[PDB]
Formats: structure tokens, C-alpha cells, sequence
């Protein structure tokens, strides 16, 4: 009988990224039908299937009568959390916000493209929003992926904090997005914390999501364990030394961490490089309401919308020389689209209140 | 000696969508008798069954014989995972509902038909009494349909509040088979409720199932941590980012939260787009204790009941391309049973609350 | 077909101290393509990888085609902790400190060299600070180290203890670096301290970073159960006896206690030959805002800049005789870059808060 | 190809009683190369690898070549802990402490031996000290011996009762080391307790080390569940019948219980055959401050220093007739060392609170 | 190559009813060393080692040889376990006994025999002492018996009540080591009760051990759970039908209940058959002081010296007839060393609180 190479199983696994043993086992099982007359090769949507379909079909043909499809799956996986090791230690912070940054583009290759169904005006729409929510937000978005890069100790967190439906959140989100981290809970008690604090393991950064302070009650704010929890991660935060994760032993990723208004101690506050203080603006507001389907479309929380501002505003020069023939055809299908006098009209129409594209 | 093609116990598995290794064990094995001499082949109700017996007779002879029947099953079991992973990525929520819709379908064309036993003009008894607990109920049944196929962040939980026997938990139960989706419970501590937020993985809709809240004991009301926990999954509810769920990282299901009348904070109120006051009307209950069939067949809270409301008064448009034929069929089912004039009639008689079906 | 060599598997863990089996299995695996085309190689900076790649290339070409990667990588890294438990037991504490300064050594070689990026200067900068921050600090760390090898009972630990940057942690941290120690926290319950007591089996030395106490709350100190479980391990401190140990049975390992100013009951004071008292300088803090590069680079709580402090000042008798001939040529190496006159011109410079590097 | 002599393995695990498969892998491994070129053979210090060299040579060239070390060591570990199992129930007390003996004696050749390091004018100095803590110290210890052998129900429980450096902890710890038992801990609460006492599975004799009690904080003693916990172990204490250990069904057993001055309460008091009272005299410690070598060389504590206490004491007569030929020979050994006279002296040093050596 | 016969050790687990698997492969392993050479054949005292070493010495040599040796092991302590359950469903409670007292009698036979220790004269000094802790004890021992091989429900429960050191704990400890019982601890949380009470599945009988109450501190008795937990326990204990217990569904096996004098709820009470009020008679406790021997030889709480003390008094119908022969043999081997005279004489000597044999 025929043998599945479990090494081209591995390698898919390792060109996807995938970290799901389930999902690369329906994945390359999809793979087993013939690319001639497959369905999915013609409508040309999943990269992960059309790039990979006639590499895998006679290995995937094979696959299909294993008896042992997980252990051959544990393996691939296996490999890339192995790989994924190899590079938190090898790779250089840029040159993993530079591999970071091919995904975000991958996906907007394809989503902008010839099969792709999203909207770039109102991507475009969505970086206006943005840019007017700060003052120099190209110049905040850049600052943020230096300090992330550089990662330099009690000097590589940003605390976000504003009340519910201010930008705050939404800034976390998208920043989150576009470096590629993993978002943490720290309003549960010291005890389950520390498998928690094992999600930040091999992440590039971490988002501490919605902080909670106590007794701030009186003020309709919840009470929680977060500041407390957080003011005795000192080790984690400043990241001057390896501090022990469990779920490795590094230096805990860098990040942002959001809150409420609530009273930062004086402890907690010390290890904030900056401080941003986000405020409900009514024409951000009207102008969204307006702008339904940024919203609806979960345009303004992406990372790739955030990767639109920067291939916007900035020269390519202040990108990566990996990534600049990607940059330079990007902003030929910008200019195509949007100018610089009809993307201060969209700003404008921001500071109305009013519909960001008319 | 002979040996089990794994590959088509794994597609017996995928062609009835079996979750569970022991049912695959003695679903496989029931197919080792001869298919021409086989009584519940004779009686063609199991369509699990009588639909793959002739398929499987040979290779679940030889699996009768293995060693390895749990490892087999496990196998085939886990494919049906990976099936359910591929999709929750790939297909469009439109297409999952179809799949969904087929089910209730082919379990529809079964218990009303030849082999069938369950009478539809008592479900059709039933479509009447659900169409008088709301003001234009087919729009209200289509608006959620629309509303988690969408699953617009903000946008996408509904919220039902009523007294104990007023339609609420009916409604949600029926809607939530009509879905597919999954039941959850809330009213735990937060530290057990991320293992219970993970029954969320890979499902179309929840429904947060009998949210109790605090200091309502005065109205002979059960205190419970429902309300709050609810409050902190703002991150959930909303859908604007993706969770991380234990039991996957994903955008936390749409659905229904389900509570008697307690106390809404202004944050978890502002959660829901719509909000519906169930209130107990005398003559719906009267009607019911009338027509005792429909409780003791489980007719109301059924998903194949709502399908049923819907093909009643929708037109084939109102239904997705892919199952107009079904649909369609359906529809000249119901002319051959019921008219338009019998179907007032039925109304009328719960207005009156008498008898249903006369 | 060919079979892996797991024991070449294996001989690259024990050169490379692999104690993980992911780190292990994606380094082996990066051995697979040619070192003739290799870049990893050309670029010669992964002493791992470009030492290690034309011993394993053959083998590696083999193992990438292995369905059982994990396991050959599980028996490697339980060679190295058998081989941890062998020398633990074996090896003399002298020649145990040896093996860690080869290791600090060989990452000066590679760092300061060719291939390397890391500035030597700025390192002999980090040396000077540091020998500001102690009188006779050459012999406090001298003392530490003899303190550590000799391992004598109820003088084997040594007490930290001043405020917030005041230097106590960074030399502890440099300390817990040279020796090639770990780090344990205290203030948790003794229920969870037990496990976390378990991260000193096989240890040179530990650090308890960070101990809180109690009723401080009015001096801005944070409450912990630090000192009072600190003061039940007695056994444990003293190393008087062998404890069980869980996560082991053996002495204790020595090291350092830290702390800020909180009330040291008479019992755990009894248990410190040394208590060192940290005070704030104004112009060691001005003099290393001024030299930004040190606390970016994370030179001052570095072993190596400790090995580089007492390289610079002592004689190579006062070193292991093994590692004589490293010595000998660091000393060349700092003659060439730096004099006694520049030295204590760095240390003027340091006294003056001044940028420590002209 | 070759294959590995588990039984081979098995027997030096025996033969080195190796109760840990991780210094079974590294011990083994270590054998591969030639004992002709063996530097350790040469060195000749370390008996569990130069008596075991060439016997294992060939075996270890084949092990060093197995996917299966793991699994061949946890047979050959298992293999010891059958072997005890079996002695448990057949050896007789006094056997188990002639091979107790044995232990010590090997351990005494060696370190006292041409390869040895320690120096016996050292350990005789120590014996001095230990024989001046108590009237009739060599009957105490040969009481104590004969008591745990004999093990009598309600009579095989010693109290050491004292206050912090009066010499309790030190002859519970060489007692201890002497007997070859283990110590445990009953200041956590009844809960964890279970598992601690397990701790107490096939052993000679078990040491219930720092007792605590309670409302004795006004007097600077630390509050525990030490006296409570040992009051309910009534059964266990006096070992009257089989209790029900977890981590086996068997007496519980005899041994020692240290603790500072708390009150014991009279039924717990009731368990104790025997209770020693000690009191710090100011010339012991002083001689020990004045011989700083004993404490620096973990002698006091040590099972070493009490047997050969008792090989000074004793006639041969009040040995076991399988140790005579060992105790005969080392009786020759300190005749050569120490005389009667000289023995005395060191003790007349003690009582003046100088150098036991001079 | 040979192989082991699995069969062959399974047999040895089953003849020597063996339920540890670390002390069969043990055991078995002492078996390849040639029998007519073997020292433990010639001492003839371990009849589980000199009984079987013939039959199973070339199969030993062979299992000396696997690399199985865990494995085998656990099959065979499996089929005892399976043995086991087969007998608790198919054996009478009479049979039961049968082969409880068998088991007794072959430990008597050996340690009373040619190679055997104890002294018999001093066991039958024990049964003296025992028929005089309570009127006609011969008809006390033979109702309690009856009572466990009937097993009738609310009449198989037995509650002994006394203070420290009245008989008490001794009766039921003998008791239960006639029948073969396992002892049970209630006093802990109704958490861990639930594990605790499994130590009940496929027993004979159980004595919940030393069961404390509450609020009788006033009167030096310890608070616990004990009463309560129990008093839950009706179902258990009362045995009308079959519990849940966890570690099978059976009737809870009967026995006794043992406290000191705390007060029973009248609930508890009812669940007694019988209740035994022991009091400590001055002249019992003198006697046994007397007659050291005794309690040093754990006699009292031994079922052989209860089984003695039914052989010496019940006529040869009293027992079961597969058990007539050994009874018979037994009662002429008490005939030689005692007479009715002199036994009367034992017990003379036992009210005068003298030593029981002169
Ligand atoms: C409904 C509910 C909420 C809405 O606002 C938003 N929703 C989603 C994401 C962001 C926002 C807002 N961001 C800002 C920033 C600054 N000033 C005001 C706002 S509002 C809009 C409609
Ligand atoms: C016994 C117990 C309960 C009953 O009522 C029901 N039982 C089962 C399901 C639903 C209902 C009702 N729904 C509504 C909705 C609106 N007004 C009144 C009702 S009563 C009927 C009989
Ligand atoms: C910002 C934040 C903190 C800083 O100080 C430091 N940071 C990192 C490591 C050490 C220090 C200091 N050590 C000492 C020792 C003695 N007197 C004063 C100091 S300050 C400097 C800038
Ligand atoms: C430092 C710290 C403690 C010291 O004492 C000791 N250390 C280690 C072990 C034992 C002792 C002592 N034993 C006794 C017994 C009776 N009277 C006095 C003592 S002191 C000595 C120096
Ligand atoms: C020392 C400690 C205790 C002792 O008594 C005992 N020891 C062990 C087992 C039983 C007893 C006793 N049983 C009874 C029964 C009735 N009256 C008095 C007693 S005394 C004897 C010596
Ligand atoms: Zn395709
Ligand atoms: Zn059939
Ligand atoms: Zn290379
Ligand atoms: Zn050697
Ligand atoms: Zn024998």
C-alpha cells in the first residue's frame, strides 16, 4: 500500500499557519477530491485551498485512507508551535512585525481583489474616522509600532483610558490586529491569573482588555480585581528581566492595557511610557451612525484598515525593504481610489457629523 | 484477512452529522445484519438507518470483527469536528442556515410522512397559537433570522422578558431549534462560566437560557449571578472582536437571553437591539389546555413548527435558492391540508380559547 | 528506507542545553537544507545552528521525514535533565559555576565578536555604574559567588532590602544571571508554595524576588504573605538538612531574599549571614537617564556585565583554573578598549550624573 | 541489530537502590565510554560508577543506541520499588536496619577512604559534641534504635521538645539519617494532610519535624494545625492497627515528633513513650561557634557521625552478627585516630565552650 | 525466544488473593533463582514464596527476561479484582466467611507451626483476657457473625460506645480483622465522604472508626462531622437497597460504628441493631500491664485470636462444614496446651488484674 507524507501534511500546515489540529485535518481532507473539477478552485476565494489544492491532492488522496489522520496532524501543528519557538528567539521584532504585516496584506490582496467582496472606499472611509479620532494618529499608530519593536524596559506600555464608546477600545483592537497579539483578562483573582498571564507565551504583544478598579461604584464602574493584579505585575510590565509563564521562561511581551476612568496608583502609573485619554467627540459618533457599514463590516477595529492609514500617509521608506514592492503597488491601488483633497473631504464630512463617503 | 474501510464509517458519520463515538459504534454495527431480511429496513422510519444499510452491510460485517472499533469511531467522530471547523471559517452564516433548514426538512418529510406518525395539521394547529402570541409574528420569526445570519455587532442579541408561562422560553426554545443553536447557563460563578461560555465553539446562536438577577426575592424571584456575569460579557454579546473561548478563538455567537422581570443595568440594556415583553394572556393558555396535543407532542418549541409558520406565509423568495424546491413542495402540502380561510378559523378559536383544531 | 540517529538527536541538546522539546524539534529541523547554501550559516551569528549544522545535516534530512519527531525530541531533552541530575549529585559547586561562567562566556564571544551586535564599551559603561552602586563592589560580588560555592549552612543567604529603584533588584537580577539561578515568588498562599518551591529542584542558586509583608499598607507597600511564609521555611533557608521538594529530595539551593523596607521578624532575620541596605543615590539615576543605552540594551542586570566587572578587576587566580586561558584573553580584549585612568574617569563621570561614556 | 539486557539495567538499579529514573538514564548513559580511558575510573570516588563500569560497558554502548530508555528505566525503578514492597512485609526490622547500616558504612569507606575527602578527627570531634548534648547519649541513641526496631504499639513514639538551637532538631535529624527514614510536615490542614502522611509508605521510621500549636503567639511562636492534626492520628501515633495510607494498608511508622514549647494536650500526650527535654547550654554553642568545621560540614546531623558514635561505644556484641567483620574493622580505624583519653579531652573542651580539636 | 505464560502469574496473584501490583513483581521475581538452592525455601516461612517457587520458577527465569514485567502484573492483579466481583454477585455471605476464615487458619497453621514465632499459650492468654471484657462473649463474637452473614436490614449495625481505653477500638479492630473488613473515617466534610465511602465497594463488612460528634468539647472530646455525616447516611447503613458508591451500585456492606460518649440524634440511634456499652474496669488494664507480651504482640485486635477463641469454645456444628476437618485438627492442638481448668485459671488471673499466664 501507498504511504501520506506527513512532511507535505507539515508543510501546508506551516504555509497556513495553522495552529488548529481539527482544522488542518478538514482542510487538507478538502484537498482529496481533483482540482479540475473542484468548485472551490474555480470561485478562487480560499487561498489556503486554490494555493494549496494542487500540491496536496494525491498526498491528500493518501491522507483520506489513514487510520492515523490526528497523530499526522499533532505533528504538523507540532511544527509550527516548534517553529513558532525557533523565531520568538531567532527573528528580529521587526522582522516579525514584517511577517505580521504579509498576512494583513495576503488577506487584503484577497479581499480587495478580483474574488474578494469588501469595499476599499469604505476601508478608506474607515482610516478617515480613524485619523480624525487623535491628533497626528499617523504619527501615534507609528510611534506605537517602534515602541513595540524597539521593546525597551518601562518603556514599551501604553495605557488606554476613556469611557465606553470613546475610541479606546476600538484603537486596542485594531492596534492588536495589525502587530498580530493576543488580547488578556486581568480582572479575575492572583489564582487564575498566572495561566492567564501563559496566553502572552511567544506573543509579539498583549492587550490587558478593560482594566477594572474598585470603588469606583458610586460612578457606575465596575469593581474588580485588575489594577491590583496588574500593579503587582511589575516584572511583567516593565520587562527588565525573564519572568516565569506558565500554561516558558522570556521577558513578557509588550502591549497596551484599556481601562475606565478609574484611579491608577501611583505604582501602576510609573510603568506607563504614555498615556493616551480618549473622550466621547458627538460628531465621531453621528458620523459612524451615518457610516453604518464600518460597524457592520468590522472595519474599524482591523488591522488591515490600520495598515490602509500607514500605506496612506507614509513614504516607503518608513516601512520595512521586504515589504516595499507590496507598499509601492498598495499605493498605485490608493491613488486609484482616493486622493488627498477627496480624503480631507472624508474628514471633513467626519467633523459634520455627516456620512464619510457621499 | 479483510480489512474496515475506515473512510466510509467517516462518511456515515459525516452523512448524519454524528457527534457521538458510542451512537457511531451501535449505529454502524446495527448495519451487520442482511439489509434484505432486516425488519428496520422493513419498517423505513430510521432514515440513519435504512439509507445506509445497503451502503455499509459489507463493511460493517467486517467491522463487527475488529479490535478497533472505539479508535475507528473516534477517527470518523473527529472528521465530523473538522467538517464543523472548515465551515465555521469558510461558509457563509446564509449557508449554514440552509444546512440547518435541510435538517429540519428531511426530519419534516420522515415524521409527515409515509413512515411518519406526528400529524401535521396539529403542528399547523400549533403555527396558528405561535402566530397569536405576537403582532405580525412571521416578520418577527424573519427579522431574528435575518438579524444572526447578518450578526451586526451591537446588533445581534435580542432580548426576552416575561413572566413564567407567557411564550418567552417557548419562543426562544423554538427559535433556538429553528437555528441550531445552543443553551447556556449564566447564573453560575465567573469561575466556572468560561468552561460553560466554550458550549458557544463553533455554534450558529445561544440562548442564554433563564438569566437570573439580585434583590428581586421580594417578587418571588431566585437570586442569581446572571445579570452581572452577563454585564463584564460585554466582548461577547456586542461581537465587535473575537473571544477566547475554552472548553477556539472566535466571534462569540449571536442569539437570546432569556430573563423573568428583574432589574436591567443601563449597560447590559444597551447590549440588546430589541427587546420583547412577553405577557401572559388568558385565552392563549385556555386554548392550550384545550388542545393538550401540542404540549404533550412537543410541538411549539420546535424549530420544524417555525419552518412550518414560515413556508405557511412566506412566499419561495422570502427562502434562499439552494432549498426552493423543498420549499415549494411544502407549500402545495400545506394547500392540500389547510386554506388561508382554516387557518383565521384556527386564530379565532384561540382568541376565543377553545380548541385550536375543531 | 534510512533510520534517524536519536542519539545524534540527542548529542546536539546536551551541546546545546536544550530543556525544551518544541525549541528542540524546529532547530533540528532547520539543519535539513544544505549549509553550502545555508544563509544562517553565511551569516554565522546562531552558534546552535551554524555549529551544529554540518554534524546534523544528513541526520536532520532523515528526521524530517520521521512520523515520530516528538518523541525522538522527548527522550533528547530528558537526557539533558538526566544529566542535570547526575552533575547536581557529581559535579563539585565550583565546577558547577564553571560551567555557567563557559556559558555567559561563550554569549560575550559570539555578542563582542564578528558576528555579534552588542557594544563593549557601553557594556564596560554598565560595569562602571554598577561598581558605583557598592563600596568594594568587586569583592561583594567575589564574596557572593565563594558564598554560593561553599553553600554553608545558615550562611548561605543574603537579604536585599531598600525602596523602588534604589539598584537591589538589577543586582540581584545580575547576580540571579551569573550564577544561573531561577526566581520564586512568595506571596502567594501556602497552598500554591509548595509547586512553586518545586522551581528550586536542580538549582545553583534561587532569587525570592519581590517579598511583601503585612501592616506597611500606610507606607505605600503592598500586603503579602511573602516574609511569613519565608519565616516557616526555615529547613529550607538554612540547608542544614535535605527537604522535599515538589513539582525531589535535597538541600535547598542558596541565594537572595528581596524586599523593600517592611519589618524582618527576629526568627527570618536569624536566617541571613549578609543584609545589604539599597538607598537611592540621586547621581546614579541621573548618570544612567543620561546613558539611556544601558537600561535599553539591558546591560546592568546582566551576568555577563557582572563577568566583565570582575574580569576588569581580578587576577586570574581568583578565577577556576578551566578557565584560565578565556580569562587571560577577555583581559586582552578589555586592555585594548579600556584603561584603569578611563575606568575610574566612567566612575568620575557616574558621581557627576553625568552621561557615564564621553 | 543488538538489543539491551533490561535485567542488566535492573540490576544496577538494585544495586545502587535508584529510586529516581531521570539519575537511572544519566547513570547508565555515563557507562558507554571505554573504563580503561575513564577519567572517572581513575578518579575512583564515585562507588555507584566505578564499581559498576566494566559490568555495564557493553550493555550502556547498546542502551546509548535505544528509542526506549525511559520505558527500560521506569521498569528497572519499578523493579526497586517491587524489591521494597517485598521487604516491607518480609524482612524483619532488625534487617532493615543492618541494611540501613550498610548504607552509612559504604558511604563511611568511601568518604573517610584513600578517594574520600572528609576527615574522620572531624567527625570524631563531632561525636564529642553530640555525646555532651545528653547523659547517656550512646544509651539514648542505642534505646531509640532498639525502640524503632521493636516497634511496640503506644511505645514507639519519641517527643523532642525544645526551644530554637538547643540541639531537638540536629538529633532528630541524625536519628532520622541514622534509621534511613523520611520527615514530614502537619501544619497544613486536615485536607492536604492525607496525601503528607502518605509520605510515610514503606518506611523504617518517619520524623514529624517542627510541630506547631496554637494561641502560643505571645511568646513569639508561629500558630499551626502541627498539635491538632496529630492529636486526631491516634491510630497512626500508636500503631495498634493497620492504617490506610494514600499518595497502602500498613502500620503507620514509629518515630519522632519535634516542636518548640506549646502545650501538649493530655491525650496526644498519652502517645509518647518518651520525652526529651531540650534546654540550650551556652558552652555547647559556643564549642561550635570555636569548631566551625562541623557546622560548615553538615556533620552534627548526620546518621555518620551516630554510627560511628556508637561503633566507639559499643562492643561488638551490641551490634548485628551480619555487620560484625565491618564494625570490628572500623573499631581498628579509630583506635589509630582517637583514644579513650583523647576522647575525654574533646569532651572537657566542650564543657569549656572551646575547640573540640585541638 | 521463550515467552512468560501470563496465565501462570495470574495464577500465583489468584492463590495468594495478591491485590498490589508492585508486590507481585516482586514476588514473582524472587521465584528465578533455582528453588533447591534457594535459602527462603529452606527457612520455609513465606508459604506465598515456598509453596509456589517450584511451579513457578522457569516461567519466573523467563519473566526475569520481559520488558513487560508492569503489565503482566496488572493483568493478573485485574483477573483478582474481576475474581473479586464475580464472588461479591455469585458467592453466599456463609461462603464468604469460609474463605475469610481460611485465610486466618493458614496464617495460624504457619506462625503456630514448625517454622512459625508465636506463641500460643500466649494468644489463648489473649482469648482469656477478651471473654472477660464481656458477659458470655463467645455468644457476643458468634451473634455479630450471624448478624454480617444474614445482612438484614436496620439489624446489621452495631455501635460500640466507650471511652479511651475500655475495649472498644480493640473488639471492633479484631471483629473487623475476623471477618475482613476495611475501616472508614466520617469525620471529614461531606466532600470528601463521598471517595471515602467507596473504600466499601465488594467488602464483607466496615467499622466507621472513632466517629466523633460535636459541642462535647466541654468534656475533652474532639469536634467533627462524624454523627452528622452519618445520620445522612441512612440509606448506607440501614442496607434496604443498593447505593451509589465512588472510588459500583450494591447494598452497603454492614459492621459497626465506633464513638467515644457524645450523644446520638434519635434518628442515628434507630439504625442500631445493638448497642455495646464498654467501661474501663480497673482490673482488665492491670492485668494487661501484667502481660506485656500481649499488646506488644498486637494479640487482642487479631480475628486469629477471635477465631481461636470460637475454636476453643463452639462446638464443631458452630462452623460451616467445608471448614469441619481444620476445626477439628485445631481444637486437639488446643487440647495439648490448654485445659478447661487452667483456662478458667487464665481468666481467675485476669479479675485479680494479675498476669494472665503463671
Ligand atoms: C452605536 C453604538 C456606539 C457607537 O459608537 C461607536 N461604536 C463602535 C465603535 C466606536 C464608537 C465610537 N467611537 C467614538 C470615539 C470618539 N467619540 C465618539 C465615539 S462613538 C455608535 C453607534
Ligand atoms: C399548564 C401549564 C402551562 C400552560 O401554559 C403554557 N404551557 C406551555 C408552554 C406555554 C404556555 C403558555 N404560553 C403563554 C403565552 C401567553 N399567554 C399565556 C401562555 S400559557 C398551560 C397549561
Ligand atoms: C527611569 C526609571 C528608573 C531609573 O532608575 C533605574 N532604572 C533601572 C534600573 C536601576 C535604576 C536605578 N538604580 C539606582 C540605584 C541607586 N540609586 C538610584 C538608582 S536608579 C532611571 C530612569
Ligand atoms: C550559630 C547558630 C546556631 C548555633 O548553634 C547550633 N547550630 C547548629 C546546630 C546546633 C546548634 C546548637 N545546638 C545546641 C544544643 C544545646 N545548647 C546549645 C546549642 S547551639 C551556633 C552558631
Ligand atoms: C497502657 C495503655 C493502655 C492500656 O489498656 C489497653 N491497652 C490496649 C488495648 C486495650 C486496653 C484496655 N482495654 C480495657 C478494657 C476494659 N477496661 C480496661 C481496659 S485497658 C494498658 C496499658
Ligand atoms: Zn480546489
Ligand atoms: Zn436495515
Ligand atoms: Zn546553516
Ligand atoms: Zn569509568
Ligand atoms: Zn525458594
Amino acid at each position: 500500500t501507498k504511504q501520506v507524507s506527513w512532511k507535505l501534511v507539515t508543510q501546508y500546515a506551516l504555509d497556513t499557519k495553522c495552529e488548529d489540529v481539527f482544522l488542518l485535518m478538514g482542510m487538507y481532507l478538502n484537498f482529496q477530491e481533483a482540482p479540475a473539477a473542484c468548485a472551490a478552485c474555480a470561485a478562487a476565494d480560499q487561498p489556503n485551498h486554490f494555493n494549496h489544492h494542487e500540491k496536496h491532492y494525491y498526498n491528500a488522496q493518501i491522507f483520506a485512507d489513514s487510520k492515523n489522520q490526528k497523530s499526522i496532524c499533532q505533528q504538523a501543528v507540532d511544527t509550527v508551535a516548534a517553529k513558532q519557538r525557533v523565531d520568538s528567539l531567532h527573528m528580529t521584532r521587526e522582522e516579525m512585525l514584517v511577517e505580521r504585516f504579509n498576512f494583513l496584506l495576503d488577506k487584503m490582496d484577497l479581499i480587495f481583489g478580483a474574488h474578494g467582496n469588501a469595499v476599499l472606499e469604505q476601508y478608506m472611509a474607515g482610516v478617515a474616522w480613524i485619523h480624525c479620532l487623535l491628533p497626528q494618529m499617523d504619527t501615534v499608530i507609528y510611534e506605537f509600532l517602534k515602541c513595540i519593536v524597539l521593546n525597551i524596559p518601562k518603556k514599551r506600555y501604553w495605557l488606554f483610558k476613556g469611557p465606553i464608546d470613546s475610541g479606546k477600545t476600538t484603537l486596542a483592537a485594531a492596534l492588536l490586529d495589525l502587530c498580530g497579539g493576543k488580547s488578556l483578562n486581568v480582572n479575575m483573582p492572583l489564582e487564575r491569573l498566572n495561566f492567564e498571564l501563559g496566553v502572552g507565551i511567544d506573543q509579539f504583544m498583549v492587550v490587558f482588555e478593560d482594566v477594572k478598579g474598585t470603588g469606583a461604584e458610586s460612578r457606575d464602574l465596575p469593581s474588580g480585581h485588575g489594577i491590583s493584579n496588574l500593579d503587582c505585575l511589575r516584572d511583567y510590565l516593565d520587562g527588565s528581566v525573564k519572568v516565569n509563564l506558565e500554561r516558558r521562561t522570556q521577558v513578557f511581551p509588550p502591549g497596551i492595557v484599556t481601562m475606565n476612568e478609574y484611579s491608577v496608583p501611583r505604582t501602576l502609573q510609573a510603568r506607563f511610557v504614555r498615556q493616551i485619554d480618549f473622550r466621547p467627540k458627538a460628531y465621531l459618533r453621528k458620523s459612524l451612525s451615518c457610516s453604518e457599514y464600518l460597524l457592520e463590516k468590522r472595519i474599524l477595529q482591523s488591522g488591515m484598515t490600520l495598515l490602509l492609514l500607514l500605506i496612506w500617509f507614509r513614504p516607503v521608506a518608513d516601512f520595512a525593504a521586504a515589504i516595499h514592492e507590496r507598499i509601492v503597488q498598495w499605493k498605485e491601488r490608493l491613488d486609484l481610489e482616493i486622493s488627498m483633497y477627496t480624503f480631507s473631504t472624508m474628514k471633513a464630512n467626519v467633523g459634520m457629523g455627516a456620512p464619510i463617503l457621499d
